[PDB]
């Protein structure tokens, strides 16, 4: 049921039987999440979902794309995800095209681009730890001026392990478990800001949310604002947008997650005819 980073949501025939469907895990979460979508695809569709590892989105992809040729060899391939998740299913859908795999559907479940990039520069560290520093203070009990000095030349993980360690020596011990769930949230939804996305020759669907929910726009305010086409457009040249409504925290959850179903089923049921 769970064999090292691969969940089966609903294991394939001994042989033959429809084409997999493969989810990859959004931030902080299992593909757990995606039970609700499998209820809303095709009878005896097969899902297997994609869990954390680490790196850079292009070294998740390094270890995600051996695995998924391992288990469907030369395609078809379909790839979805929702919130991280979607940038990862891309990124294999980029990194299998280049192997000659056959990519027939990558699913993006409002994996949407910030309004504006994020800087990789000293003063951006300074800017997000002041305002994250000022909500911890009206949280557990006047935090010291950060020692920005140290900070600014970490990478998002050291960032995190810096300001973890001077929360631990000022007394405040956490439980393992909370600093787990709350550090690898922010650092798998951090490692999106400096994807390497690349043009991609296939179809992909966006399916597109109204807006970011309050809490992403808080962990980054540049998600306050978005374009029609979540970003995709310049990358993707067979772009499809079924807009769903709603915020993006919704967007994987019933009823909502009904519409992003209904639309699949369509896809996987097109590809499954083209296999005769
Ligand atoms: C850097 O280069 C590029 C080039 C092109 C791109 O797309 C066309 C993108 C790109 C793509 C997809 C996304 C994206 C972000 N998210 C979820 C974000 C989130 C979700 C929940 C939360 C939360 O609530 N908390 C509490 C942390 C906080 C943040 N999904 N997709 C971002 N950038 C990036």
């Amino acid at each position: 049921q769970i064999d090292g980073f691969v969940r089966t949501l609903r294991a394939r025939p001994e042989a033959g039987g429809k084409v997999p469907v493969f989810v990859f895990h959004p931030a902080g979460g299992s593909t757990v999440v995606y039970e609700p979508l499998l209820g809303r695809l095709p009878a005896d569709t097969p899902m297997y979902g994609f869990e954390r590892v680490e790196g850079s989105i292009e070294e998740r992809a390094q270890q995600y794309v051996p695995k998924l040729i391992e288990m469907q060899g030369d395609g078809p391939y379909v790839l979805v995800g929702w919130s991280l998740g979607g940038v990862l299913a891309y990124a294999c859908a980029i990194g299998l095209r280049r192997l000659g795999k056959d990519v027939r559907f990558v699913g993006l479940i409002d994996a949407v681009r910030a309004g504006e990039e994020i800087p990789q520069t000293k003063e951006e560290i300074r800017k997000r730890w002041d305002r994250y520093a000022a909500f911890a203070e009206k949280t557990f009990n006047t935090i010291p001026a950060i020692p920005y000095e140290q900070l600014e030349e970490l990478d998002d993980e050291g960032q995190v392990r810096f300001v973890l360690d001077a929360v631990s020596q000022s007394g405040v011990q956490i439980p393992a478990g909370i600093i787990e769930h709350q550090r690898t949230s922010y650092l798998d939804n951090r490692a999106i800001d400096t994807a390497q996305i690349q043009p991609y020759d296939g179809h992909v669907t966006l399916y597109m949310a109204d807006r970011y929910h309050d809490d992403a726009i808080m962990f980054e305010p540049r998600y306050a604002v978005r374009q029609p086409d979540g970003g995709w457009g310049e990358y993707v040249s067979d772009l499809e947008v079924v807009p769903i409504g709603g915020e993006h925290i919704q967007a994987i959850d019933e009823p909502i997650i009904a519409k992003v179903g209904e639309h699949m089923s369509r896809a996987l049921g097109q590809i499954e005819a083209d296999r005769t």
